[PDB]
């Protein structure tokens, strides 16, 4: 099912709780929260005190995404703030991603997993196919770390192989997506869309969000 | 001159504009924008892209703490942003503090220097006297990372030894400041005064800000 999900780091960051509610309100799915350390990625975003107030003000899901070098650190907190969805990074789990996918499920939150464009498909087959699996694979279409990037189609081939080996797993991409670029990314076969700029920048973000829904819907 | 600044970790983060402006209103002089990297110390807080959002609703000094191992990749961002004053921590800008004053000054900030309980006051006397000084020097009353933890006494000798060497620097102090601990740390030489709970978790908060100013004037 398609989850059309804003990016908040595009938002006024001053003012989440109403900006939540005017995207939930405008057709969200998912808010997107893009968590990041300064370390995995050049970047420092919000944490999860920034969850934890929010959540106070919203029963949205929020599909928090954790670009930090330690993603296991950040379970309990964010499970303790309201987080919905907790995706990590597979370049940072390669000795742990069982117990991390155990650990974020244990409390009651969804598993992901993101890969940076440089990182080869054929590593998250293994989270996917797990015992206890990821729930969500998150490609990225551009480098993480900031907003405003350039999309990258090359990254519609791991897209296409996920969905063509797994029907029902939700994918995601984040990166560049708009009316311009979400037809080819539906057509790929990803379902769960991460819009910044496209979204907050448009005089009609409900027009913009509907349209990406329709897009997906259509493929 | 006194200078109370409500540290923001401490307020409603998805209504921080409607948050700094009832700081201001109620008196605040400053705002203290903790910045944690979950490196530097175990919590991930708030970045660049959420002070240069607040910087849109206010015009408040934003007295910015970089709680992070690679301050000097901040300078820009945070110019970038809004930021006003820009302190760095002592334990992780060695050999290069120099620049580093010099890099925030030349960008319109205002720098300074903060140290944890365990560092020898001593370490920072060579940045106070420099060409191009430090104008603020942070003494934590608690170990950085969290609020609400219990306000240090023995740190006062720090800010004492600095007021006694320094009669007209800015001296800082983070950490458990409220009205019970506020006389003790004004009377050490302390008149920039971040504090958190004791301000948001109050009834009165225009009350407490009044009562740390009264007290840093009265000393």
């Amino acid at each position: 099912a398609a989850k059309i999900a804003p990016s908040m780091l595009s938002s006024d960051f001053a003012n989440l709780a109403a900006e939540a509610d005017r995207m939930v309100r405008l057709g969200a799915d998912w808010l997107h929260m893009d968590i990041m350390d300064g370390h995995f990625v050049p970047n420092l975003t919000i944490g999860a005190p920034v969850i934890q107030s929010l959540r106070k003000h919203t029963k949205a899901y929020l599909d928090c995404h954790l670009m930090v070098t330690n993603p296991s650190d950040y379970v309990e907190p964010l499970a303790k703030a309201g987080a919905s969805g907790f995706t990590f990074h597979i370049e940072v789990s390669r000795d742990n991603w069982q117990e991390l996918i155990q650990s974020i499920k244990a409390k009651g939150m969804r598993p992901g997993v993101s890969l940076r464009p440089g990182t080869p498909v054929e590593e998250v087959f293994p989270l996917v196919e797990a015992e206890n699996p990821v729930e969500l694979v998150l490609v990225m279409t551009v480098e993480p770390g900031f907003g405003g990037q350039k999309f990258m189609p090359e990254m519609m081939e791991k897209v296409r192989a996920l969905r063509k080996k797994y029907p029902s797993l939700d994918i995601e991409v984040d990166g560049g997506l708009g009316p311009s670029t979400i037809d080819v990314a539906a057509s790929a076969g990803a379902n769960c869309i991460v819009a910044g700029s496209s979204i907050f920048g448009a005089a009609e973000p409900g027009e913009v969000i509907s349209a990406l829904r329709k897009s997906v819907e259509g493929s």
